[PDB]
């Protein structure tokens, strides 16, 4: 059924400056969202940040300065972050958002009308650095320079806690978690981080701490509907972000203008994809499902984990995003951090092989490939011309052109942008090797009518490797599309996944005297 296409990043703690992996997470959001707009979809990408909750407090407390004037400064940061990083983010959502806090009262009041929320007692150790409850088994031993114990998650230092909480009936959700995990196998991405929540909720489940103290957490929070001494823990604040970005009218300035009643008006909810970091797993695939299982509303259809740690910058070399995207340009950026990390991720970010994949991957196949299509040596009537026969090579590289579609958008459906990624350069490659082959150079004089043929394979498969790239490069395939000449029609829409979609005919972009797509970085 045709639904808004509902993308998310996790909205991050604004306890400190935004970093790369912050710019990461996003992007893989942001990413996602733009292919499915070239699709023709709608979309409604969401992100922002969190900011309740101890961490938080605590972090504007050893800044001496007031949370409502720090979680806004750093708010301010982030939203200043994105808008340089160029995404396209329909939405940035903060928690201290009035209309937010109205519906983590409406998701709480549900929660314990269905007889889901007890009081009870926490009694147990916490990282206020994770906002994570973790059992003796996860815990250890290690330095402050003094001795304390340390979550085996992340290294940071857990506390004991004792407390009368309200607490979830999660041990009641086991079963059906269960059920879900293994009725839709695509649930969870990557399929070991899967096979991991599985065997988590296969071992028990616990309830689970759903609100707090309120001296705990420095009145830095949502006050739980019926009992202002306590609050409602961070992490449900937080995680019905996704349900209130679902609910929420929105202007063309990004400001929200109205919350609707029920999530069906705006047809976004549930989310189809998730992004997130190995590291907040439990919350999204045991914690997330439950709560929705418990108020009666639909499960997200799909949460995508990738390698990185969604927040710690200690971590991995020293990374300024904005230094390195004026250094290497932003698409260029975008492009190395998605290709370079999977998501077992064994990535390599050094300067040494950023230069190595910019000169080699995007100037010397791609870069090279547009501009020998388009060179006033090659292409003399500076059009697409007409194809004459096509012999047996054109055509194996004709097919592999007509399959690239279906094989990216299967990559891009996963998600797995690296393989999208990979598939699309494949194809790339082929296209060098092909006309390293033809020689077209030559062709010009010894046989025109051959070089067409050739000129328009280049040319249609250069098009085509650019529409399936520009969620990755999208300021520089407008600069493609632009030389290539190709109406803005065109350049969207699966119609112009298939061969042959920009007749012969199409007059080829103007050239500039200093124009170079990507140019080649110092050889060091
Ligand atoms: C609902 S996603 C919340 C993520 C968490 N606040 C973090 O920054 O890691």
């Amino acid at each position: 059924v045709e639904k808004v296409f509902f993308v998310t990043s996790p909205i991050y703690y604004v306890n400190a400056a935004p970093h790369i992996g912050h710019v990461y997470s996003t992007l893989i959001t942001d990413v996602i969202g733009r292919y499915h707009r070239v699709k023709g979809e709608r979309v409604f990408a969401l992100t922002g940040t969190d900011e309740h909750g101890q961490k938080v407090a605590e972090a504007a407390k050893q800044k001496q300065v007031s949370p409502y004037d720090f979680t806004t400064a750093v708010a301010g940061e982030f939203k200043k972050c994105f808008e340089q990083m160029d995404y396209s983010i329909d939405y940035f959502i903060r928690t201290t958002n009035e209309q937010h806090k109205a519906v983590v009262k409406e998701l709480w009041t549900k929660l314990e009308q269905k007889g889901d929320i007890y009081l009870g007692r926490y009694e147990g150790w916490y990282s206020i650095s994770d906002e994570s409850f973790l059992t003796p088994q996860n815990i250890t031993d290690g330095v402050d320079g003094n001795p304390c114990k340390v979550s085996l998650e992340s290294g940071h230092v857990v506390t004991w806690v004792s407390e009368e909480n309200y607490m979830f009936r999660l041990s009641a959700f086991r079963e059906r978690l269960l059920e879900w995990y293994h009725a839709n196998p695509g649930c969870i991405v990557p399929e070991f981080r899967r096979r991991e929540v599985i065997r988590a909720v296969e071992k028990g489940l616990p309830d689970l701490s759903v609100s707090r103290a309120r001296a705990t957490l420095h009145n830095w929070a949502i006050p739980v509907p019926g009992n202002p001494d306590h609050c409602v823990y961070v992490w449900l604040d937080a995680l019905t972000n996704y349900l209130t970005g679902s609910r929420l009218r929105v202007d063309e300035s990004g400001k929200e203008v109205s919350l609707v009643d029920d999530f069906n008006e705006l047809e976004r909810f549930p989310a189809d994809v998730h992004v997130i970091g190995k590291d907040i797993l439990k919350f999204h695939a045991i914690y997330w499902p439950a709560f929705l299982l418990s108020a009666g509303l639909p499960l997200p259809k799909k949460i995508v984990a990738h390698g990185w740690w969604t927040k710690d910058r200690k971590k991995g070399n020293v990374f300024d995003p904005v230094e390195k995207a004026e250094e290497f340009g932003y698409d260029a950026l975008k492009y190395f951090l998605l290709r370079e990390s999977g998501f077992s991720d064994d990535g390599d970010y050094s300067d040494k092989n950023m230069i190595a994949r910019l000169n080699g991957e995007l100037a010397d196949t791609l870069g090279n490939l547009v501009m020998r299509c388009t060179s006033a040596k090659i292409n003399v009537n500076g059009e697409w011309p007409s194809p004459a026969a096509y012999t047996e090579e054109d055509e194996s590289l004709i097919q592999l052109i007509k399959d690239l579609p279906g094989t990216a958008d299967h990559y891009y459906l996963i998600p797995d942008i690296q393989k999208a990624i990979i598939a699309v350069f494949d194809v790339l490659r082929a296209i060098n090797a092909y006309v390293t082959d033809m020689a077209p150079w030559k062709l010009v004089k010894t046989d025109p009518e051959r070089l067409r043929t050739v000129l328009y394979i280049t040319l249609e498969g250069v098009r085509v490797t650019t529409l399936l790239l520009s969620p990755i490069l999208p300021r520089k395939s407008v600069v493609i599309f632009d030389m290539l000449g190709v109406p803005e029609v065109h350049r969207k829409g699966i119609e112009n996944f298939e061969f042959g979609a920009v007749p012969p005919g199409t007059r080829l972009g103007p050239a500039v005297e200093g124009e170079v797509l990507f140019s080649k970085r110092s050889t060091e």
